[PDB]
C-alpha cells in the first residue's frame, strides 16, 4: 500500500512566476488571471507588519512581471481576494483545465505540486491536519504551490503556499485567499496548536491492511464510542463522531469488522503496542489515508 | 522530507490502450512506436507456457486496437524485442516529449504512474529493490505502466510493468524487454528472493537528517568498512562497497562526518532502535532516498 498522487498534468500547464521587485515566487494561470501569494508585492522590510491595502493601492500594472515559461505576460489589471492576488493578463491560459476552488477540512488528503520559479519540480501525497498545517517538503521559492485533488477530469484546487512554522510544517490558504489555521501572512514566528492523530483515517488505514490480508491486530470485542473518545482523548486522537462511522460504513460492510470492532483493535494497538509486529509495513499507525482514498 | 515524485505530465500524454483480443493493458506512445507487455498477445492458457513466436507470427496489424484518448490509432507493423512488442502506428505522438531509455540497478529511485485502460490514475515514488522486484501498488489493469525520472526536460524510461508475484511486489522489464531479475513474462512457481536493505540510501538519508538539523543519533565511534558490513549483514542489510563509499564523499564532506562515522551511527541505531524518537518524519531507517536524490 502506496501513498499515491494525482497525476499533475493538468496542473503543471498552469504554473508561472510571478515578480515584483526581487521578491520571485509561483502563481496560478486560469484563463486570464494569475493568482498568487500577495505577499509577493512586499519587500523583506515591509515583511515584519505589512499594510497590504496601502502596499497594492501604490502598486501599477507595470509593478508585476509574470513569465510563462520563456513567454512573458503582459499585466493588464491587479486586485487582491483576502490573501491572494489576482493579476488580470493579456492572454488566456489555452492549457486551463476544467477546474473549481474548494475549501478542504482537516484530515482531508490532497496532492501538493511543489513549484520553484513557476518550474514543477514534484508532486506529493499529503493531508490538511487537525491544527491546520500540511507535514509538507516546501524550501524557499515554493511559495504560491498549490495543492488539488482531481475527479474525472476536474481539478479542484484547495491549498496555495505561503509560509513555514517553526516547527517545519507548512501554512496557506484556499484559493480564495482564506487561511488554514489561526495563521497571518507576515513575517513572524507563529506557532501551530498541538496536533492530534487523525482517528477516521488510522481507522481506514486498518480496513485496507485487513483488505490486504493483515488480520493479526483484529479481536473478538467491541468497544463504545464513548469509552474510545476516553482512549481517544488519552493519546491525542481527535474524537471519533457517528458521521465518521457512518463514512467506513462501506469498508465495515465489505470486511465484516464493524467500526467499534475496528476501534477495539485500534484501542489495544494504542496501549499494548504493536508487539514489534508491522501493518502495512509501518511502525507507526498511519493517518494520512482518507477512507475514500483507501476503497479507490 | 517527502519522498517525491516526479511530476507526471509529460508522461501522461505518452499513455494509450491496447487490446488485443480480449486482453487490455497500458502502452507507451513515443514518436510512431506504441510499446506495451508482450503478454498482451496471450489467450487465457497460453500465460503457463507461451511461445510468444508462435502466438506472435499468428497476428495482423488490425488484431492489434490502440486507443489514446478517444482516438484510434492505426497500427502498421509490429515486432517483438524480448518481451516487450512494439507497434508501429500511423501516427508520430505530438506529445511525445525529450526522452531516453536507461536500464537501472538495484537501489535506483524512478516514479510509477499507474494507469488503467490507457488512463493515469496515480503517480507515486519507488525504489528497484536489492532483489529486482517493486513495492508499488498495482490492480488488475496496471500492465504497461511505466517508471521513469526526468532531468533536465528529458524523461528516462526505466521500467515498464509486467507480473505480480505471490508475495504482492511487482516485477518487470527495462524499456527494450529485458527483465530486471530472474523473472519470466509466464505464470510459473517464482517468487523473489529474500529483500535487503539498501545501506548506501540508508546512510545518504542519515546524512540528511544531519543537513535538516538532527545530529541526536551520532556517537563517538567510528569502523572500518569490513567490520560494519559485518554486522549489517545481520540484519539483512546490503553489504556497503569502496564505490557506495566514494558515492557519499560530497554529503561527507558537506556535514564534516566521515561515512565510516556515519556508519558507526546506523550501527548503533541498528543495535538501539529509535526509543521512541523519529529521523526525519519516519519511525523506521527509510531506504527509499539514494545519494542523488538527497543531495536534491
Ligand atoms: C520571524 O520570521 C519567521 C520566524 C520563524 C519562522 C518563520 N517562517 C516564516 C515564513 O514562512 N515566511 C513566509 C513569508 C511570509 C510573508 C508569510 C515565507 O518565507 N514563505 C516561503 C516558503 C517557506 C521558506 C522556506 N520553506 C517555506 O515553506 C515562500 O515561498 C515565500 O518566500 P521566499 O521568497 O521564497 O523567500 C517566517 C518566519
Amino acid at each position: 500500500f502506496r501513498k499515491m498522487a494525482f497525476p499533475s498534468g493538468k496542473v503543471e500547464g498552469c504554473m508561472v512566476q510571478v515578480t515584483c521587485g526581487t521578491t520571485t515566487l509561483n502563481g496560478l494561470w486560469l484563463d486570464d488571471v494569475v493568482y498568487c501569494p500577495r505577499h509577493v508585492i512586499c519587500t523583506s522590510e515591509d515583511m515584519l507588519n505589512p499594510n497590504y491595502e496601502d502596499l497594492l493601492i501604490r502598486k501599477s500594472n507595470h509593478n508585476f512581471l509574470v513569465q510563462a515559461g520563456n513567454v512573458q505576460l503582459r499585466v493588464i489589471g491587479h486586485s487582491m481576494q483576502n490573501c491572494v492576488l489576482k493579476l488580470k493578463v493579456d492572454t488566456a491560459n489555452p492549457k486551463t483545465p476544467k477546474y473549481k476552488f474548494v475549501r478542504i477540512q482537516p484530515g482531508q488528503t490532497f496532492s501538493v505540486l511543489a513549484c520553484y520559479n513557476g518550474s514543477p519540480s514534484g508532486v506529493y501525497q499529503c493531508a490538511m491536519r487537525p491544527n491546520f498545517t500540511i507535514k509538507g517538503s516546501f524550501l524557499n521559492g515554493s511559495c504560491g504551490s498549490v495543492g488539488f485533488n482531481i475527479d474525472y477530469d476536474c481539478v479542484s484546487f484547495c491549498y496555495m503556499h505561503h509560509m513555514e512554522l517553526p516547527t517545519g510544517v507548512h501554512a496557506g490558504t484556499d484559493l480564495e485567499g482564506n487561511f488554514y489555521g489561526p495563521f497571518v501572512d507576515r513575517q513572524t514566528a507563529q506557532a501551530a496548536g498541538t496536533d492530534t492523530t487523525i482517528t477516521v483515517n488510522v481507522l481506514a488505514w486498518l480496513y485496507a491492511a485487513v483488505i490486504n490480508g493483515d488480520r493479526w491486530f483484529l479481536n473478538r470485542f467491541t468497544t463504545t464510542l464513548n469509552d474510545f473518545n476516553l482512549v481517544a482523548m488519552k493519546y491525542n486522537y481527535e474524537p471519533l463522531t457517528q458521521d465518521h462511522v457512518d463514512i467506513l460504513g462501506p469498508l465495515s460492510a465489505q470486511t465484516g469488522i464493524a467500526v467499534l470492532d475496528m476501534c477495539a483493535s485500534l484501542k489495544e494497538l494504542l496501549q499494548n503496542g504493536m508487539n514489534g509486529r508491522t501493518i502495512l509495513g509501518s511502525a507507526l499507525l498511519e493517518d494520512e489515508f482518507t477512507p475514500f482514498d483507501v476503497v479507490r
